[PDB]
Order: structure tokens, then sequence, then C-alpha cells
């Protein structure tokens, strides 16, 4: 396999289905990436993550650099070896979480210094250091280090952040390219910014395409704007990106969001929703989500979802899982997470098959009628 | 397979190895039973419990009756169906936990009434109700309902409790026998009491043998007396029990305790140690236990134990598991528990093979030299 090759096998409207071939494996697109926070997809062995259909997982740079440490993971042989997942890993740049989880940020053109939300330790993150950490982890898909624009943002501030992000995207590119081993074996994605503003999204897309990346993420969304606005922004933003490279919508999302975003040209997704909500009691079904803690499930012998092919739905009842989650049992988190992640993979499979067969628009319509019945 | 058949295949001194055949499967003895509290062996799917080598698990009656409820489990098809373990299950009588976990106990000759440590609900437990609950769960090995003698106990109080326990053992026997379906498909074990006193242990054994049970537990030990005293009591107590039936030491225990107790004629064991300590950071090894949270393991690439055949030791390093447990990750509990339970099953296998080969005494000596090196 090559370092990176994205091939589009079928299209329907703006939707695409295909494959990304990398050294560690093939990624089927549109793709959902389960999120591994501190080097684990929560409550799942990697073999179980793979069994659900995942082709690639996401690792959080910010969390890994704080614990167990980027250098330490490198010494121990890299993230893949450390956690036991041998397929591709995408790492985020660590920037988003600095804003959302650290204390005392000091921000500047060089990068950001911050205090750990764990200990009192002070850490630094810049385009160069972010790229270095991702190398130390041995990431397959490296994200450029950007400055995240909170929602809502004024046009002036959105512009300033976007412009800084574009300067940092060049720095990221150069850092990545300067490290022979990373340049030869990993891929680099740039992140489009500009908040909800069309002209800024355009300037950002143009800047990113001028530098040149293996893939392009749409950043700054799912920040509180709501689905209507998100979709409106995707409408004009995705077409600005090079059509022949993957389009990654960071941090999205709910099943309905994924469907609409694929309709708009998105090829890759990640979210903590299926894992996080899993441990919380929310199970996804084709008829909409359920909260398994609800008393109405205490004696329901049906599986979580009536069609789901996952091992949880083959083996255990809603009643049992209701019991486990109410009791705060670890097996409850294990089973809910496996089911939710498998649901997401089944959704992605249905999306890929429908596009390949030229009936994705019908699938979207059928999916919505039932999910929101 | 028959309802119950215990066969002894080999002996060495007081040690025995053999099999208990029951309708739901064969139990190899000496046996270790992982403990399922609220209908789950904590952090493990039943298939994983089986994969470690477990032939039978233990379920806690007290916890099951409070949540999700004995009647409810019956309605849903019984404990096996509910939790997805189709092999034998031994249920305790629920008495021990009433003493240790409930509030406001009212005790009498009829039984005990108590308040849930969960809600404010008031529950009752008597020989008859304990046997009924175990039937509703669909237990394969039913324990007689006894009164537990705290350590230390005066001879007078030990005697009074033992005598009451023997009256309750007859009541348990009669209750079990009166329910055709339970009598025909399950087995009933009596519990010897009498604290540390030889004459009381003798009276108790004589009373139990007169009633007649499928197996005999040594109760009242591991209550704070220490290994020396426990062993001293086992020395005279086990021989009092019918030699041709299984001998069950309830609530034991550490690996060294298991070895010494088998040397003294014990065939069955349960303890929360490998599960509980697992989540706590303690991993069993042939060279003694380790606490994986210790900083010395942060970059140790070796498996938890150098000889262990479990899936955890095949796949992950001490360094990774150290990280998971420090981080409070669910996968940390999953991996530690699987390893610890598999260690216990490997110990039991080595014990069975050594007895079968007439070299158990040497195995005990070799085990101790290394474990306590
Ligand atoms: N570096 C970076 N990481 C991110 N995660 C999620 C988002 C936006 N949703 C984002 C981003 O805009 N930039
Ligand atoms: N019913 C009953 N349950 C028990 N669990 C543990 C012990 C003693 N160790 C015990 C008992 O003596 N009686
Ligand atoms: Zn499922
Ligand atoms: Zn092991």
């Amino acid at each position: 396999r090559p370092r990176f090759s994205f091939s589009i096998a079928a299209r329907e409207g703006k939707a695409r289905t295909g494959t990304i071939e990398m050294k560690r494996g093939v990624i089927r697109t549109p793709a959902f990436m389960p999120v591994g926070t501190a080097a684990t997809v929560k409550a799942l062995k990697p073999e179980t993550v793979r069994a659900t259909g995942a082709d690639i997982i996401l690792g959080n740079t910010y969390h890994l650099m704080l614990r167990p440490g980027a250098e330490r993971i490198a010494k121990l042989g890299g993230l893949h070896s450390f956690m036991g997942w041998d397929r591709p890993i995408l790492t985020d740049s660590g920037g988003f979480q600095v804003m959302s989880l650290s204390s005392l940020t000091k921000q500047s053109e060089e990068g950001v210094t911050f205090k750990s939300h764990l200990d009192g330790s002070r850490h630094m993150l810049s385009p160069e250091r972010s790229i270095e950490i991702q190398h130390l982890l041995g990431s397959d898909i490296v994200m450029a280090f950007d400055e995240v624009t909170p929602y809502p943002a004024t046009p002036s501030r959105a512009a300033s952040s976007m412009e800084r992000s574009m300067r940092w995207a060049k720095r990221s590119r150069d850092a990545f390219d300067s490290r022979k081993e990373q340049a030869e074996n990993a891929a680099l994605f740039g992140i489009q910014q500009g908040s909800v503003f069309e002209n800024l999204r355009q300037q950002s897309a143009d800047a990113l395409a001028e530098i040149g990346f293996d893939g392009y993420a749409v950043g700054g969304l799912a920040g509180g704007e709501g689905q209507d606005e998100m979709f409106r922004v995707l409408d004009f933003s995705v077409p600005m990106l090079p059509d022949d490279k993957p389009h990654y919508l960071m941090g999205v999302g709910k099943p309905d969001d994924i469907v609409g975003a694929v309709e708009r040209g998105i090829d890759m997704f990640d979210c903590v929703l299926p894992t996080r909500s899993g441990r919380n009691g929310q199970a996804f079904t084709w008829d909409g989500p359920i909260n398994i803690r609800n008393a109405r499930f205490s004696e329901d012998l049906k599986p979580l979802d009536s069609e789901c092919h996952c091992a949880v739905c083959q083996k255990w009842s809603r009643a049992y899982i209701h019991h486990l989650i109410r009791a705060g049992e670890i097996l409850g988190a294990m089973l809910m997470t496996e089911h939710n992640i498998a649901f997401y993979q089944q959704l992605m499979q249905k999306i890929r098959d429908s596009i390949s067969e030229g009936r994705f628009s019908q699938f979207a319509q059928d999916f919505r009628a039932r999910y929101f019945a």
C-alpha cells in the first residue's frame, strides 16, 4: 500500500463513497472514527472496536501529551503498539482541548502555553510542537495545528483567527515535511476556518489549497450553531475544498448530522457521542435513540435495536442492560458502547452502499422518516 | 448429564481432584468460582469469564434480591438467560451480606428482616425465602441459609449460632425438597459452623451429615482469624465432613490460602479478590502480586506475568495497563480483571494436574518458594 491514496468509486449529488489506502490499512469512506481518549476507545478492546467495523480511530493529542506523555509513548514504541490497534490512527492537533480543558492559557502568534487540568504542570503547543507530538505518537493522519474560533464570532475576530490558522497551516506543513520519516509514511490534513462567513471560508480554502494537503477538514463547526446553520455553512464551504481529496468534518456527530453532511460532500467523521452517551445510558436505534435507564425497559426482553447485527444485540436484552447501567456496572458501559459504535458503523455502511447504488437520497429520506417517527 | 455426581479421580494426602457433573456442565475440582455481583462478573463478558477457564460462577443472592429482584429475574427467564452464562451457577444464601451490608437488622429464629443499603426498602430472609429466591434465580447449586458467626466468638455464642444454623439447615433441606423442579434439577449444599471450636465443628458436621446434602461448605472462616488459625481449624474440620462429597471453603481467597486449603481437603473456592483487587491495581504473578499503579511500571514493556497464557499478557504491556489504571479507564479494570481471573484458573489447573500426577506437595512447595521469594 502507498503512503496515501484517496479514490472515489461512486458519487451521488455531492455525496461520495470510496477508499483511502494507507500503509496500515484501507479506510472506507464515508468513514466514522471512534475516538480514543488517553489511548483507549473507552470500555472497548481494540479487537472489539475493529469487530464493529471501524477502519481507523482518532487519538486526542492534548490528552496523550499530558498522560502518559508523547515522548514516553515514543520510547515504548508508538501509540499503535502501546494500545494494541495496528490500523490507521488519525490524531487531532491538541488545540481544541487546550481551549476547552486547560487552565490559564497564554496565547500568541508562536502558539499556546497552558496548565494541565490534571496536575499544575505547564505545557506548550505550537504548530511545530503539535506536529512533533503527532510524530512521536506515530500517527498516520496528522492534523495541522489551528486556532479555534469560538461560536459565535464577529467577522473581525473570525478573520483574525482564520488568518492565523492559515499561517499555522503553512508552519504545520513545513514541520511535517522536514521530518523525513513522517513525510514518507504519514499524511497531513489542513483545517478550514472562518466561522460561518462565506468569504472567510473561501479565503481559507484558497490558502489551504495553495499550501497543499492530503486532506481537508472543515473546522469550527458543531460549536453551538445548530444543525440548520451548520448545514448552511457546509453548503458553500465544502465545494471550496479540492474535490479529489478527503473532506473531514471534525467533531460531528449525531446520526442525522452525519447523513446531512455526507449529502453535502463530507467523507470523514468523529464524535465522542456514541462512546460518551453509551456510558450515560443513551442507545442508538433506527427508530431514534432510547435511554436505557428508563423504567419502561426494566422487563423489555428485546435487544437494544431490532435490526442491529452487533454482538450485544445478539446476546443481551434491554432489561439486562437497563439493570447494568442502573447499577453502575462496568459491563453496562462495555455493552452500550459496543452497540453504539456498531450502530454508527452500520449507518456508515448503509450510507456507502446506498451511494454506490445511486439510492443515497432515498436512503436519507427513509432514514429520517423512521429515526424521527 | 445427571442432576449431580461428584467423582474423585485422584488423591494425594488430603488433596483431591475430580469432577462434579451437573445438567448445565462439568465442574473440574479443585475449582475456583469467579463472583458475579449483581448478575455480572465485574468488567467481563461471560464469554471472557469462560475463556479464562471458569467452569462455574457464583451469584450473590442478597444483591440480586435487592436489584434487579428475584421475581423479576424469574419473569425474564432466570439468571442464566438474564446475564448470558449458560454453565452452572452457585448462589450463596444471602445471609452473610445481610450482616455486612444491610441496615437495621432484626434477627429471630424465623429469619432476618433488614433495610436495603440501596433504598429504604425493607426485605426479609429466612431459610424458606432464601431457598425460594435461589429457585427463582434458577441456581444450580443452592446454599443452605445459615446464621453467620462473627470472629471472634465466645464458645456460648458460637454454639448458639451453630445450633440455629443446623435448625435452619433442616428447614433449607425441606424447602428445597418440597419444590419438585428444584429438587430434580439443582443441588443443595449445607454449611458447617462452629467458629474455631473443634467440638462445635463436630456437632455441626454430624448434624449436616444426618440431614444429608450434596456438598458441604466450611463456613465462618476468613473472618479475620488469619491464615495460621484458619489452617488449624481446617485441619480438624474438613475430615469431619463426608469424604465422598465436595468440600467448599466459602470466601477464600488469596492464592496461598487456596493452596493450603486444598492440602487440607477443600474442593471449591470463591473470592472477590481477583476481581476487586483487579480494579484496584493489584495483579497476581507467580512471583507474588504487584501493584500496577507503582511508578516503576510506567515504562515496563513486559506482560503482567511472564508465564501467564491469558489474552491480556499476550497483547498488552505493564506500562499500558499502568497508564489505564492511573487514568481511571474502564479498559484498565477489564484487563486487570481478565488477567487476575485467568491467573486463578491457571493456579487451579496446576493444582489439579499436580494432584493427578501425585506431585502436589512438591507443587505447593515450589509455588511458595517463588511466590514469596
Ligand atoms: Zn446492537
Ligand atoms: Zn495474564
